[PDB]
DNA sequence: TAGTGCCGGAGATGT
DNA sequence: CACATCTCCGGCACT
């Protein structure tokens, strides 16, 4: 209704003039936030939250692990990976959403 | 080092 | 009373 975290990531994944601060990295659905500050500054407005920051917005994803919405990349820093049925969800397959992306 | 990423618990909050 | 954060926090690990 309120549109959610995990949906507004993938809003932002799936719009060519946002590749800038989030992307996919290429390996399935794993993606990086190359620019947290900026996606948390989005995902603030949208929310209406001025105080909104990447280290509240973490707190958002780590909620997901459970959940099993989103993953962490173990290792790579600002890298999380969608582990749900995402192929079902959009109808493309990774390989088939990065190319008409154009993703590198 | 202190800074930063990251984790997950808990009370607060409400476009 | 539900609910998805929001906000804050003590902790651990890495550089």
């Amino acid at each position: 209704g309120p549109i959610q975290l995990w949906q507004f990531l993938l809003e932002l994944l799936t719009d060519k003039s946002c590749q800038s601060f989030i992307s996919w990295t290429g390996d399935g659905w794993e993606f990086k936030l190359s620019d947290p500050d900026e996606v948390a500054r989005r995902w603030g407005k949208r929310k209406n939250k001025p105080k909104m920051n990447y280290e509240k917005l973490s707190r958002g994803l780590r909620y997901y692990y459970d959940k099993n919405i989103i993953h962490k990349t173990a290792g790579k820093r600002y890298v999380y990976r969608f582990v749900c049925d995402l192929q079902s969800l959009l109808g493309y397959t990774p390989e088939e959403l990065h190319a008409m992306l154009d993703v590198k």
